[PDB]
């Protein structure tokens, strides 16, 4: 099936997922000089105080922290969004080396990793209905810049040893995802897609300008995960990122003035 290797990686996803070459694919490069301020955007509201984390798991592509999304315990509203978007999971993308790893780029520059907090529009009742709609999902993208250790990531790093191979999971309760947000919520937004197959064009992307920190040591712990399942051959989980795709007939809008 699909992955990030030379034969099954992003350059070949279009064979089985022809939307890979569609009008609204992600990620993209963000040109800070040409992304224009949009005064119609409303203030972005992140409400995570009651978020309920459940489990952390290795799905053979990344690791996901899963949240209870049966109620409005953790929601995103405002900004470019109409309505209420519920948090279902977050996950990361990272590189084999600190100089690469992010999916979005900023003025063609890559960060060491990128965090995605995935939310779905409650007017569709269920995540599975939402992903079929152009306004179905909102993903909050946060860059990780190597520097000082990040205390808000350490609880994640501390459990990765328990989920080294595909299919493993662990209890992961009482994690506060507010600890992964920067202090400024200044952002860029554009309409796009999931960055993994099935690459559905159902996402309102909200990419924060301010990165969060991660130590070189913390990101090296991401790289100790494996793509493979136990009893299968070893494939270190590195470089699980899709390269940037053409902007085509879209506009990237800024929440803030240059
Ligand atoms: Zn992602």
């Amino acid at each position: 099936h699909w992955g990030y290797g030379k034969h099954n990686g992003p350059e070949h996803w279009h064979k089985d997922f022809p939307i890979a070459k569609g009008e609204r694919q992600s990620p993209v490069d963000i040109d800070t000089h040409t992304a224009k301020y949009d005064p119609s955007l409303k203030p972005l509201s992140v409400s995570y105080d009651q978020a309920t984390s459940l489990r952390i798991l290795n799905n053979g592509h990344t690791f996901n922290v899963e949240f209870d999304d049966s109620q409005d315990k953790a929601v995103l509203k405002g900004g470019p969004l109409d309505g209420t978007y519920r948090l279902i999971q977050f996950h990361f993308h990272w590189g084999s080396h600190d100089g690469q790893g992010s999916e979005h780029t900023v003025d063609k520059k890559k960060y060491a990793a990128e965090l995605h907090l995935v939310h779905w529009n409650t007017k569709y009742g269920d995540f599975g209905k939402a992903v079929q709609q152009p306004d179905g999902l909102a993903v909050l993208g946060i860059f990780l810049k190597v520097g000082s250790a990040n205390p808000g990531l350490q609880k994640v790093v501390d459990v990765l040893d328990s989920i080294k191979t595909k299919g493993k999971s662990a209890d992961f309760t009482n994690f506060d995802p507010r600890g992964l947000l920067p202090f400024s919520l200044d952002y860029w937004t554009y309409p796009g897609s999931l960055t993994t197959p099935p690459l559905l064009e159902c996402v309102t992307w909200i990419v924060l300008k301010e990165p969060i920190s991660v130590s070189s040591e913390q990101v090296s712990k991401f790289r100790k995960l494996n793509f493979n399942g136990e009893g299968e051959p070893e494939e270190p989980m590195v470089d699980n990122w899709r390269p940037t795709q053409p902007l085509k007939n879209r506009q990237i809008k800024a929440s803030f003035k240059h």
